[PDB]
DNA sequence: CGGATCC
DNA sequence: CGGATCC
């Protein structure tokens, strides 16, 4: 897949934010916009982007299985390079060029973890996670872990874990 | 990539043998037929196969940069996959139709490892490697290591690799 | 079972 | 740093 604006990016999410859907045994379901998340360097505001990524919030955990599996863009032309419950890498035809869109799913209780994340960059991550790990604590996309047992944190949202966590809130732009 | 017969295996496999090259700053390398050996399924004699896998001993350790990020096969229309110096995944064009060819590396002193391990199945690499954990070993692709240290053994070809770590040596075919 | 490549 | 999907 080719390179992209920021510009590109953000067209392209806007044209998928009312177009996504997965069929559940024979039934189209539509992924609502509220419950779809630009990530990645998109989020960040970087100039050129790689690819496009999407974290798709999912109600329940029975779903998962159907939903990156069964993906469905309207009006898209895609195809699959690789796909699971978890990352799904598609190659979309975009005004006669060929883009990848990297599409990721949380659950509810995993969504500011997820966001964290897949936001990146993966330097800050490295560096936040390395602090934690001092401390016998382990930061990945689905939750705050100590002794390998979920660490209940009374928060909602990434600014909320983020100075949970015991570091400095800084715009998606601003991390490193 | 389609599924294949055995016998159109072996004739893309005979095909490639004398077809298959890297480019090394600049400079097409012809990979040596003694330097190929077909591996997975296809070395096991199954019937049908998913793709056909190849291991390419590479000479020198300075190479591995080289060759599967810049292979080259005459003739032949392929794309490429994944890839990287240990394993690249190419779609290759035979007839009229699209089949998944893997490519492997292997240095000299690998070998015999390499070959045991890309010849699979899977589910018999489980069960010798279980049996071999139990006795703090830990089997992979590259040697036989305890306590992290590479056990040298004294041993040149698969058959005396099979013997030597205390199973029955079985020809691909009748390996489970 | 264990590793490669990719996120 | 940590995990997904694939070999
Ligand atoms: N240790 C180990 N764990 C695995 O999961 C695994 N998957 C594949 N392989 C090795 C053995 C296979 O014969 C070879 C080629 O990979 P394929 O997925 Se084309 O398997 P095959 O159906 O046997 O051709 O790589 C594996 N080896
Ligand atoms: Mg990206
Ligand atoms: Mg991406
Ligand atoms: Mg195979
Ligand atoms: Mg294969």
């Amino acid at each position: 897949g080719g390179m992209l604006t920021l510009i590109q990016g953000k067209k392209i999410v806007n044209h998928l934010r009312s177009r996504l859907a997965f069929e559940y045994n024979g039934q189209l379901i539509k992924i609502l916009s509220k419950n779809i998340v630009a990530v990645g360097s998109l989020r960040r505001e970087e100039k050129m982007l790689n690819d496009v990524d999407l974290l798709i919030i999912v109600p329940e955990k029975k779903l998962l299985k159907h939903v990156l599996p069964n993906i469905r863009i309207k009006g898209l032309s895609f195809s699959v390079k690789v796909c699971g419950e978890r990352k799904c890498v598609l190659f979309i035809e975009w005004e006669k060029k060929t883009y990848q869109l990297d599409l990721f799913t949380a659950l509810a209780e995993e969504k500011p973890y997820a966001i964290f994340h897949f936001t990146g960059p993966v330097s800050y991550l490295i560096r936040i996670r390395a602090a934690l790990k001092k401390k016998n604590y382990k930061l990945n996309q689905y939750g705050l872990f100590k002794n390998q047992t979920l660490v209940p944190l009374k928060i909602t949202t990434e600014k909320e874990l983020i100075k949970e966590l015991g570091f400095t809130y800084r715009i998606p732009k601003k991390r490193l």
